[PDB]
């Protein structure tokens, strides 16, 4: 239960260009985080790079603990070259998958990797055991320095590059150059199961993810077990985990290919915008099975076509928490407060004597509730803790300002501007929130991973169009509605989901596309201490960076 993570300034090659990248452990992607449920986990961080960096444990709730949670300038100020940090992760009601990240511009391009979280001693997952398990990390390569990629928009004010590369466990697999020789394989037996724990460690894109020849059946998703269903592809957002059962069955007496593609290409509807839109491909192998059997190239999947908005609909419309005695529920009959929070990418004006490359030569930048989120420089956890005033304002609206047809296409340019602000949400503990989240058409409707630290949560509702207060919730899902930490915001609608606030501390809430991140689409719940020592926030660790 204890780790050092060591920063390191890492000479790694792909696509044939190589450059040194900040990775973890000189590993890329980092290692992974083995414990289980309701372990404790201390992880010691030793920055020997180049940059401030932080780390954040995703979809661990940290019960009481934002000190370890790591979002830049929100929980904490960066761990500076040459600095360590200990992180202690607190799991609790998390078994299943999860991931750890970089938590700091755009570092978790390469500084991330798997939590795995088995059952505690003297449980037993509800499926049969798998034979074998494998993390399946889908994520994104530039050749360029991410560092130079962020900078660049940065001072432009335009979009970000798109990737050279998708990637599989750090490789593009065998249709990129330079590629081929490394491609990411895994060994499979005849008749046996094997448990794929897929991570969307991405930066930029939804994806579909299938092996040809393989059904998978879904069985857990963020830390918390699903209804199993079986399909023949998936959907992923990044920030989202998906576990997912494989049975090798295919024939290996020679009467079939022994090599099979896992492939994954982005879900992406913005025609306008370009995208990184190659596949990623890694080698499934049965390895008990004659030469001959893998002569040929291996056979590849169908994935639903990039723009295949009914194929992504189909998926994420089967998720469903499992509900049983040992996997109970309790979705939140009785809500107290309501948010409507409309998710907007805006354009800023340029600043004075400067030319800039977003939407009519404006600056792009996102909003929530037309508050374009803008970090501060004492981070907001110290800022609460010590009652620093001018840091962040409490007043974060329930309700967008303007209600407008939010997602009527191609809106007039006015409705592209937004203001920037560092405004919280505070709320008193064991408060129930339903919050729904409002995509609007502002500069392309688009789907945006919704992402709250601190607390996983049920999505009771989803739809298309403008969510409609009066008529939506009577067919929310208020039984089985899937536990997540990262909710796929459909593509010009909506999605609902409830939580109680019962976790004290700072917790930020932000789209999992980190240009959104940086752009301004994130909020901060700042939950207030209820009554009895377990409801208090834990003391500031002697230890914490300064700001
Ligand atoms: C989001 O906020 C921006 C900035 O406050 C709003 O844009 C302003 O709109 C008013 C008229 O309502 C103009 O007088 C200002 O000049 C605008 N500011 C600009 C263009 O920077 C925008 O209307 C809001 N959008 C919503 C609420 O959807
Ligand atoms: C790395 O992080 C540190 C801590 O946030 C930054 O140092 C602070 O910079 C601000 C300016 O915004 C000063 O007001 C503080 O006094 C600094 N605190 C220190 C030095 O402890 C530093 O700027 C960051 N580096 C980069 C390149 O962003
Ligand atoms: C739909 O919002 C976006 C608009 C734009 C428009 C950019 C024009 O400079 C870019 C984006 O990044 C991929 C967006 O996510
Ligand atoms: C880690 O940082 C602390 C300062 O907070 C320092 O005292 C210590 O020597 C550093 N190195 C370790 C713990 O190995
Ligand atoms: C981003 O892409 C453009 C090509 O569209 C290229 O000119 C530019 O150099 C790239 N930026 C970086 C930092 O590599
Ligand atoms: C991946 O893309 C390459 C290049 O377009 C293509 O030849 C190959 O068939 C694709 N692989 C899969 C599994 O779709
Ligand atoms: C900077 O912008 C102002 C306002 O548009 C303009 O009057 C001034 O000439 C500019 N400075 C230059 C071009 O050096
Ligand atoms: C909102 O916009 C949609 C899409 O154009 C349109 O179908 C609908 O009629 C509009 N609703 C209202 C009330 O104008
Ligand atoms: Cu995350
Ligand atoms: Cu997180
Ligand atoms: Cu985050
Ligand atoms: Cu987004």
């Amino acid at each position: 239960t204890h780790y050092d993570f060591v920063i390191t300034e890492t000479k790694v090659t792909r696509l044939c260009h190589e450059k040194t990248i900040l990775a973890v452990n000189g590993q890329f992607p980092g290692p992974t985080i083995y414990a289980r449920k309701d372990d404790v986990v201390i992880v010691n961080v030793y920055n020997q790079g180049y940059k401030n960096i932080t780390l954040h444990w995703h979809g661990v709730d940290q019960p009481r603990n934002p000190w370890s949670d790591g979002p830049e300038y929100i929980t904490q100020c960066p761990i500076q070259p040459g600095a360590n940090f200990t992180y202690k992760i607190i799991f609790t009601e998390e078994e299943g998958t999860l991931w750890w990240h970089a938590h700091s511009e755009f570092d978790r391009a390469t500084v991330h990797g798997a939590i795995v979280i088995h059952p505690k001693r003297g449980t037993v997952y509800p499926y049969p055991k798998p034979h074998k398990e494998m993390p399946i990390i889908l994520g994104e390569w530039w050749n360029a320095d991410v560092e130079q990629i962020l900078l660049e928009s940065q001072r432009t004010g335009g979009d970000v590059n798109i990737s050279d590369a998708n990637t599989i466990n750090g490789q593009p697999g065998d249709f990129a150059p330079c590629s081929k020789e490394d491609t990411f394989k895994m060994s499979v037996e005849h008749g046996k199961t094997y448990l794929l724990r897929v991570i969307n460690a991405g930066l930029t894109n939804e994806m579909f993810f299938a092996v040809a020849g393989h059904r998978l059946t879904v069985v857990g998703t963020d830390g918390r077990y699903l209804r199993p269903f079986t399909v023949d592809y998936i959907l992923i957002s990044p920030g989202q985990t998906m576990n997912m059962l494989l049975e090798a069955n295919c024939a290996t007496d020679g009467s079939a290919n022994s090599r099979y593609y896992m492939a994954a290409r982005p879900f992406f509807t913005n025609t306008a915008v370009n995208v990184d839109d190659k596949n990623t491909t890694a080698i499934v192998e049965y390895t008990d099975a004659p030469p001959s059997a893998s002569a040929g190239p291996p056979d590849s999947p169908d994935l639903p076509a990039m723009d295949d908005i009914a194929a992504a609909t189909a998926y994420t419309a089967q998720l469903r928490s499992l509900v049983t005695k040992e996997h109970p529920i309790d979705v939140p009959m009785e809500v107290d407060e309501h948010m409507l929070v409309t998710i907007s990418v805006n354009t800023i004006p340029c600043e004075p004597n400067k030319t800039c490359a977003g939407p009519g030569n404006n600056r792009l930048a996102a909003s929530l509730n037309n508050v374009s989120f803008m970090n501060p420089t004492i981070d907001i956890l110290d800022a609460y803790y010590d009652s620093i005033s001018g840091v962040y304002e409490p007043d974060f609206p329930n309700k967008p300002p303007f209600f407008f047809n939010f997602t009527a296409p191609n809106p007039p340019q006015d409705l592209w501007f937004t203001k920037r602000g560092t405004k919280v949400k505070v709320v008193e503990y064991g408060t129930i929130l339903e919050v729904v989240f409002q995509d609007t058409a502002i500069l392309g409707a688009e789907s945006h991973p919704m992402h709250l630290h601190g607390f996983s949560f049920y999505v009771v509702g989803r739809g298309f169009g403008n969510f409609d207060k009066d008529k939506d919730p009577a067919t929310y899902n208020l039984v089985d509605p899937p536990y997540q930490n990262t909710v796929s915001v459909p593509t010009g609608g909506w999605a609902a989901m409830r939580f109680r606030a019962a976790n004290p501390g700072v917790w930020f809430m932000h789209c999992h596309f980190d240009r959104h991140t940086v752009w301004g689409m994130d909020t901060v719940f700042i939950v207030k201490n209820g009554k009895g020592p377990d409801a208090q926030m834990m003391p500031r660790p002697p230890n914490m960076p300064k700001c």
